[PDB]
DNA sequence: TTGGATGGTAGAG
DNA sequence: TAACGCTACCATCCAAC
């Protein structure tokens, strides 16, 4: 069982590096503007200089601005980066069959079958490293273990430019040592549950009764932290399937007006359409990101698919419903097609 | 004598 | 002053032959 996990670094920001060297070893942070007043939005990423400065994915721009004025903002170009991804992850492809692209920037190879060993794995490791940066002058991290968690850890230690394998011995280590807020799909919320039960480190969750822990944080996640703790976390590399395909938009001032929404609410329907590329949804849900940033959404299901046209006026009840249903006043809307044919 | 649809939550982007 | 995107999972529920 050997998985290498790769992870492009800092990887929007690289991409704005790529297309202006001059940029390089300076900060750089790349942005959501959204529309509402000076400035308005949020961060995508930013390169490490920034990092530094205390500037990351998820702060506001006004916000970043205060901590680092002197960067060098950038609008995020999104399609430029998903045409750099496909390349790479076509690259990736060439070295095993069995991939699964996690994200615009992830994917996990089971190489079991093309390496012997992780001294192998580590030589493969460099030369998909060595391949990238030929090609598109992309820095990677790649992490390397026995199972796709510990894999994806083992990039976390080695990030940015790196290369880590997590060997048996160490996998032992990092269930005694690993703080567990840093195991992959466990965050804030799960962290401080964790702690209210004592379990502060993967290993902890062995001695805890399982149906305390499963009456705190639910089956599904009591079961995948046990298995990992157990040393025997072992699920497959798959393909991804799309399951939802949505766009969401920023209004530019709070509405309540049906007509005023609209449009923005067809925008997100439109640009939706576009993405769904053969695909054939049957249900839509729409989406309104109230004043207070609350998410309120309503969907509807048909037994079979919804045209574009269709989306338009189903869309505009789902918007009617939310509306009649919620008196507070909507600062986003947005669109999600799923259950594809 | 359990289940698809429903809307909300949490987090490996 | 707080983008944009998408999955897995959770309760809840109104239907159950
Ligand atoms: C986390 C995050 C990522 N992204 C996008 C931009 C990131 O470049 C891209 C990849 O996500 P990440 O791999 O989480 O971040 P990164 O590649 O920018 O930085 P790192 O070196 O630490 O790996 O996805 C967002 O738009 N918003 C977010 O909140
Ligand atoms: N990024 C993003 C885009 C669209 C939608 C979400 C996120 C959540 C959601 C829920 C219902 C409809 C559309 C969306
Ligand atoms: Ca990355
Ligand atoms: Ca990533
Ligand atoms: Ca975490």
């Amino acid at each position: 069982g050997i998985v290498l996990f790769v992870d492009f670094d800092y990887f929007y920001a690289q991409v704005e590096e790529v297309l202006n060297p001059s940029l390089k070893g300076k900060p750089v942070v790349v942005c959501v503007f959204s529309g509402r007043f000076e400035d308005s939005g949020a961060v995508a990423t930013a390169n490490y200089e920034a990092r530094k400065f205390g500037v990351k994915a998820g702060i506001p721009i006004v916000e970043a601005k205060k901590i680092l004025p002197n960067a060098v903002y950038l609008p995020m170009r999104k399609e430029v980066y998903q045409q750099v991804s496909s390349r790479i992850m076509n690259l990736l492809r060439e070295y095993s069959e069995k991939i699964e692209i996690a994200s615009i920037d992830e994917a996990y190879l089971d190489i079991s079958d093309k390496v012997r060993d992780y001294r192998e794995a580590y030589n493969l490791g460099l030369e998909i490293k060595n391949k990238i940066l030929e090609k598109e002058k992309i820095t990677v991290t790649v992490g390397i273990s026995k199972n796709k968690v510990f894999a994806k850890i083992a990039a976390d230690m080695a990030k940015p430019n790196g290369i880590k394998v997590i060997d048996d011995e160490e996998v032992k280590r990092l269930i005694r040592e690993l703080d567990i807020a840093d195991v992959p799909g466990i965050g804030n919320i799960t962290a401080e549950k964790l702690k209210k039960l004592g379990i502060n480190k993967l290993v902890d969750t062995l001695s805890i009764e399982f149906d305390k822990l499963k009456g705190m944080i639910g089956e599904a996640k009591a079961k995948y932290l046990i298995s990992l703790a157990r040393d025997e976390y072992n699920e497959p590399i798959r393909t991804r399937v799309r399951k939802s395909i949505g766009r969401i938009v920023t209004m530019k001032r709070n509405s309540r007006n049906l007509e005023e929404i609209k449009p923005y609410l067809f925008r997100a329907i439109e640009e939706s359409y576009y993405k769904l590329d053969k695909r054939i949804p049957k249900a839509i849900h729409v989406v309104a990101v109230t004043e207070d940033l609350d998410i309120v959404s309503r969907g509807r299901t048909f037994p079979h698919g919804i045209s574009k046209e269709t989306a338009y006026s189903e869309s505009v009840k789902l918007l009617q419903k939310i509306l009649e249903e919620d008196e507070r006043k909507i600062r986003r809307i947005g669109v999600r097609f799923s259950k594809f044919i």
